[PDB]
């Protein structure tokens, strides 16, 4: 779920506002940087989750789906007991948290004017 995703991210990056063209609700145009590509990819991963013919989320939003995950040394692990739909969402969140961690944060992209540059 969305609240879990927040903690998963803090687990991958020990110690939020919109960013780029895709880090926020929705998104448009082209990603501005690597971190913004991490979000677009996440956006697209959720998009694929909805397309799963076997999965149907509450309010058609994957962010409502709660799964089970653990965190060791900044290492994220999705519980294998998660159902297929939950596993798919957990992995989208996981890859994104890792994608974020190894990505640069360009202050000039925080709260970007998506109406102009996206
Ligand atoms: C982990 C990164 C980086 C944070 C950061 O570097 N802050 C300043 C600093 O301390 O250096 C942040 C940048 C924009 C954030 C995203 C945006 O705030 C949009 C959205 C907000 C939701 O609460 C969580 C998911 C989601 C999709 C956030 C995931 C975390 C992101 C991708
Ligand atoms: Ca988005
Ligand atoms: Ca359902
Ligand atoms: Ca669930
Ligand atoms: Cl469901």
């Amino acid at each position: 779920a969305l609240w879990q995703f927040r903690s998963m991210i803090k687990c991958a990056i020990p110690g939020f506002n919109n960013y780029g063209c895709y880090c926020g609700l929705g998104g448009s145009g082209t990603p501005v940087d690597e971190l913004d590509r991490c979000c677009e990819t996440h956006d697209n991963c959720y998009r694929d989750a909805k397309n799963l013919d076997s999965c149907k989320f509450l309010v058609d939003n994957p962010y409502t789906e709660s799964y089970s995950y653990s965190c060791s040394n900044t290492e994220i692990t999705c519980n294998s007991k998660n159902n297929a739909c939950e596993a798919f969402i957990c992995n989208c969140d996981r890859n994104a948290a890792i994608c974020f961690s190894k990505a640069p944060y360009n202050k000039e992209h925080k709260n970007l004017d998506t109406k102009k540059y996206c």
